[PDB]
């Protein structure tokens, strides 16, 4: 009972009025969270519409940040985006 998007579906959730990404496989709808974002808009925005896995995992977010992340997914990536996407 996942809800799956195509990468070609999120890469069009890429501006102010509705900005996804993904991590590791899901989708997170960050649209209302950039406003609150303790690392700012910007580096999330730079990532709306494809995969910030890299990135989150590169900062250090606590586990406290990943707790709250888990709020903000709304599907996964398609089956058929996850040897383009990695996980
Ligand atoms: C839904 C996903 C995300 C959530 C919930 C989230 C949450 C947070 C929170 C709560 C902090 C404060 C520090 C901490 O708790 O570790 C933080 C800091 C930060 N985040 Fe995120 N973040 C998310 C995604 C990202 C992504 C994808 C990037 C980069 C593209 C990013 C870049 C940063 C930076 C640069 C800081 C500031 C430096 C730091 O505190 O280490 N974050 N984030
Ligand atoms: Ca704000
Ligand atoms: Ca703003």
């Amino acid at each position: 009972a996942v809800k799956y998007y195509t990468l070609e579906e999120i890469q069009k959730h890429n501006n102010s009025k509705s900005t996804w990404l993904i991590l590791h496989h899901k989708v997170y709808d960050l649209t209302k969270f950039l406003e609150e974002h303790p690392g700012g808009e910007e580096v999330l925005r730079e990532q709306a519409g494809g995969d910030a896995t890299e990135n989150f995992e590169d900062v250090g977010h606590s586990t406290d940040a990943r707790e709250l992340s888990k709020t903000f997914i709304i599907g996964e990536l398609h089956p058929d985006d996850r040897s383009k996407i990695a996980k």
